[PDB]
């Protein structure tokens, strides 16, 4: 007689087939090898049975042997046509989203009906796990001598990850919050990654801070371990929160500079990059998404509607202005890639490149845009300083729109063209 095993993930705190199913969860089916519940010796050794012996330190040993893998749907991943025997369910960390896993289980097939009538061939399990909440990405302004980051400054994020609840005397295998910076950041500052948990400090030695490169992108990555782990589900509903600077060091082709960070209920052997997405792969829980938006603004110059060339060239510096056109009081020329002026080349062009205008991020659980440049005036301006010889000075600001929001997906830009006059 053929039996078979439905396996119904349950997401919740075991005290409970009430408990609501959850879909993409994956388990893999092993069969005890040498067990035959049948038998008085087979049904002796399976009371007998540790379950270490059958699977730890994250895998299965050599007294099981894998039948098949599949993700729940509809609530349940149903494993047919097995022959009669113990199996031990695992369920896996490579499902569609990352939860607290069920630890590893028996079940044995058929049983007898709980009633007594008879042989039960296709039996339900129902193990539970915890759900990971999204972690909550922002950027901030690390310095703010001058508006946002753009390109030769510094950016800061904060990510910001509840600690769920899990089962009851039950340890977190593992605690990761990785982060795979865009490419247009450098390294961060070693002396500017921090980590708190309730808003304490963790001793260093329990916190493994590293990062590694995967192509052109830098990873960080935080994994909790020694005594901060093991209680760790002392923490339920506080905040572990992972801070760190890198340096804006180009601007964005596309203009946008996009963070995330994941994290995993676990403490991988490898150097784990959260953006690997093949079905083996371990699966994060993704924060909320942070995206800081990108502006260039180019000059071309003309000197009585001629090309420049070799011998006419003027300055300018970035400003912001007052709605009335003049500027802000005290407005310091802006700086961008450590230039703070732009000298026209003999074909007339000037590129500003790399000005942060602003960022998408959540706030109080809502997709907000802020404006880098609130505050600041209402415009960017550009100021000539220098002119060729025998032409006249601009004597007012030349009012630059440029300006990002919520929707902006692609760089801004706006070209402003001058022609010096005589
Ligand atoms: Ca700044
Ligand atoms: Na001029």
């Amino acid at each position: 007689e053929r039996t078979s095993i439905a396996v119904h993930a349950l997401m919740g705190l075991p005290t409970s087939i009430g408990l609501p199913k959850v879909d993409g969860m994956s388990f893999t089916l092993y069969r005890v090898n040498e067990i035959d519940l049948t038998t008085q010796a087979g049904w002796d050794a399976a009371s007998k049975i540790k379950l270490e012996e059958l699977y730890t330190n994250g895998h299965p040993t050599d007294k099981v042997t894998k039948v098949a893998t599949k993700k729940t749907e509809g609530g349940v991943a149903k494993f047919d046509n097995l022959t009669p025997a113990l199996y031990l369910v695992v369920q896996e960390l490579n499902g569609a989203e990352a939860v607290v896993r069920s630890q590893p289980f028996l079940v044995a097939a058929p049983q007898t009906n709980p009633t007594g009538d008879g042989w039960l061939q296709d039996v339900h399990v129902y193990p539970k796990h915890q759900a990971l909440s999204e972690p909550v990405k922002t950027a901030v302004d690390p310095d703010a001598t001058q508006p946002g980051f753009s390109v030769g400054e510094n950016v800061k994020y904060r990510v910001a990850t509840k600690i769920p609840e899990i089962a009851s005397n039950t340890k977190f295998e593992g605690f990761t919050v990785a982060d795979k910076l865009p490419a247009e950041l450098g390294k961060p500052d070693t002396n500017k990654i921090t980590v708190t948990l309730g808003g304490k400090p963790i001793n260093s030695t329990d916190v493994s801070v590293q990062t590694y490169q995967v192509g052109d992108r830098t990873v960080l990555s935080v994994q909790l371990a020694g005594a901060t782990l093991q209680s760790l589900d002392q923490h339920k509903d506080q905040e572990l929160v992972v801070e760190f600077e890198a340096p804006v060091t180009k601007q964005p082709e596309n203009g946008q500079l996009d963070n995330q960070a994941w994290v995993l209920p676990s403490n991988p052997t490898a150097q784990w990059d959260p953006e690997e997405s093949g079905d083996a792969a371990l699966r994060g829980m993704p924060s909320s998404r942070v995206s800081s938006k990108f502006g260039q603004i180019t000059i071309e110059k003309s000197f009585d509607g001629n090309t420049p060339g070799a011998d006419r060239t003027a300055t300018f510096q970035l400003h912001r202005c007052e709605a009335d056109g003049s500027l802000v009081k005290s407005d310091p020329p802006i700086s961008l890639d450590g230039k703070q002026e732009f000298v026209t080349g003999q074909d007339g062009k000037a590129v500003l490149s790399g000005i942060h205008l602003g960022t998408l991020q959540l706030e109080s659980n809502v997709m907000k845009y802020t404006d880098a440049w609130a505050g600041k005036g209402t415009e960017f301006c550009l100021v000539e300083t220098a002119t060729a010889s025998g032409y006249e000075l601009l004597p007012k600001p030349v009012i630059v729109k440029l300006e990002a929001n919520e929707s902006t997906n692609v760089l801004v830009e706006q070209k402003v063209k001058i022609d010096n006059k005589k």
